């Protein structure tokens, strides 16, 4: 339909300008004939995400890098993608005309844009949000009465995510996680800074505690919204950091194990929310396997665990195999899931650097690494942030896909957003990860799937800046000829029958 109307920032490549009567955007999904794939290309030198066709031939004339389908060899099955709806997106959306808001909308949620399906909710404020709340800040009220949800929830989030809804392609599944508990909770009685719940699991405390996340899934339920999941804490290793600037709530994993077992389990379990999901960990790879032994290797906890929350901070190294290829070799019954990712953390990183082909290629790396290593999905922080990367309480550190300028009605898609949709747009829930053979060694990071209905998707990300000549094998129709482009990314769609 419309495509890309690029503007340069002076940075690697183009972000795609939107307004309130333009956005960029696809027709309606086209299934070509056996023998016949789609390709859809983004580069650096701004293509973003054009749709080309060309043949699956019986006869290859290719003699480079050869990559071959194993369809019969089925690996995990795919959850989903999307993002969070923080208090800072939801001003940054809401911060537009309507018209353009609903451009916004669509570009993430519609078919006519990437087919988000994931939406992260904070429970009450963190760092992005422009002040420090919970939904229980009247001092002991233990029994919650006086629990309810500000502004910021009614106003800005729920409304937000309704028209997500309304608009989305496929169902879409709501994640909640926690930052801080009300203060009178707290060891430190502080929204932020060294802090654990007080005294021990089991007690009043604690039974609050997860009193407050029954609360909050029976606040949403009247707003008639559903939660898939809820993450035991957001980051539990910050609140055990002195002087951790941002709201937190400290456990070490045998708080977190002992908490889940004794309160948040059975609490959930006791509710009309019992069928909502529980992930633990919710926090950065590094702390893997070693959280998953605490608290799995508890009959008491893992009964109530779903499964393994995982953030990183993509400007950081942490290797897959020791932390998520060990933990599933250790746990292979529990999902691992990416609840959070982010780029731009490092001091002397812009926190927004308005069309970095670099970061898009971390991003869509990132999804690769985790796809390989089991993980069932993967879900970006903040949907969208202004120029500078706020609004923050704190401090403006990291960047979004989608940054918002307010003073001109107009939103800016970065490669951030296409590299998501490389996936997100093609991987639908349910999918299954499967073999994707490479003949030799290469500079390629690649992954194969297959569609519920049986047909075949393939990313290829080239973050090298050599074009790399690539046949692509499917045993049950032919080859794929083409070539993958230096700094760029390629999804491969086909049927097979
Ligand atoms: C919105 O963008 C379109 C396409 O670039 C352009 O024709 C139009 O001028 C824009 N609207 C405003 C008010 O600038």
């Amino acid at each position: 339909a419309r495509p890309c109307i690029p503007k340069s920032f002076g940075y690697s490549s183009v972000v795609c300008v939107c307004n309130a009567t333009y956005c960029d955007s696809f027709d309606p999904p086209t299934f070509p004939a056996l023998g016949t794939f789609s390709r859809y290309e983004s580069t650096r030198s701004g293509r973003r995400m054009e749709l080309s066709m060309g043949p699956i031939q019986a006869n290859h004339t290719g003699t480079g890098l050869l990559l071959t389908l194993q369809p019969e060899q089925k690996f995990q099955k795919v959850k989903g993608f999307g993002g969070a709806m923080t208090d800072a997106a939801a001003l940054n959306i809401l911060a537009l005309s309507p018209p353009a808001q609903n451009l916004l909308l669509k570009s993430y949620f519609s078919e006519e844009g990437i087919g988000y399906n994931i939406i992260r909710v904070p429970m009450a404020s963190c760092d992005f949000s422009i002040r420090t709340y919970t939904y229980a800040d009247t001092p002991d009220d233990f029994q919650l009465h006086n629990f309810s949800l500000p502004e910021e929830d009614t106003k800005l989030k729920i409304p937000l995510i309704h028209r997500a809804l309304q608009l989305a392609q496929r169902p879409v599944s709501l994640l909640a996680s926690p930052w801080t508990s009300p203060t009178w909770l707290k060891t430190n009685g502080a929204v932020n800074g060294k802090g654990s719940l007080k005294g021990q699991p089991g007690d009043i405390y604690h039974q609050t505690w997860a009193r407050y996340f029954v609360k909050f899934l029976d606040a949403y339920a009247e707003h008639k919204l559903q939660f898939w999941a809820v993450t035991a804490e957001n980051e539990p290793s910050a609140g055990l950091l002195s002087g951790y600037p941002f709201q937190c709530l400290g456990f070490t994993p045998e708080h977190q194990r002992d908490f889940i077992a004794r309160d948040l389990g059975p609490t959930l379990a006791n509710s009309t929310h019992h069928n909502v999901r529980l992930l633990m960990l919710d926090d950065q790879r590094l702390l893997l396997p070693h959280w998953a032994k605490v608290v799995l290797t508890d009959p008491e906890a893992a009964k109530y665990v779903h499964g393994i929350a995982v953030h990183w901070y993509l400007d950081f190294l942490a290797p897959a195999k020791a932390t998520l290829g060990e933990t599933h070799r250790l746990f292979p019954n529990t999902m691992l899931f990416a609840s959070e990712a982010c780029v731009g953390s490092k001091f002397w990183e812009q926190s927004v650097r308005l069309g970095s082909w670099d970061r898009g290629m971390q991003y869509s790396h990132s999804i690769i690494t985790n796809l390989l290593y089991h993980v069932v999905g993967w879900t970006d922080w903040n949907l969208a942030l202004n120029p500078e990367g706020g609004p923050n309480w704190v401090r403006n550190f990291v960047d979004s896909p989608i940054i918002v300028d307010i003073t001109k009605d107009t939103f800016y898609k970065q490669p951030m957003f296409y590299h998501l949709g490389h996936f997100s747009k093609f991987i639908p829930e349910g999918s299954q990860r499967v073999g994707l053979v490479a003949s030799q060694k290469n500079d390629l990071d690649a992954v194969a799937l297959m569609h519920p209905d049986g047909s075949a998707v393939v990313v290829v990300l080239n973050r090298s800046s050599k074009d790399v000549p690539l046949t692509i094998k499917d045993p049950a129709v032919g080859f794929l000829e083409t070539i993958s482009p230096g700094y760029s990314i390629h999804t491969y769609l086909w049927h097979r029958q």
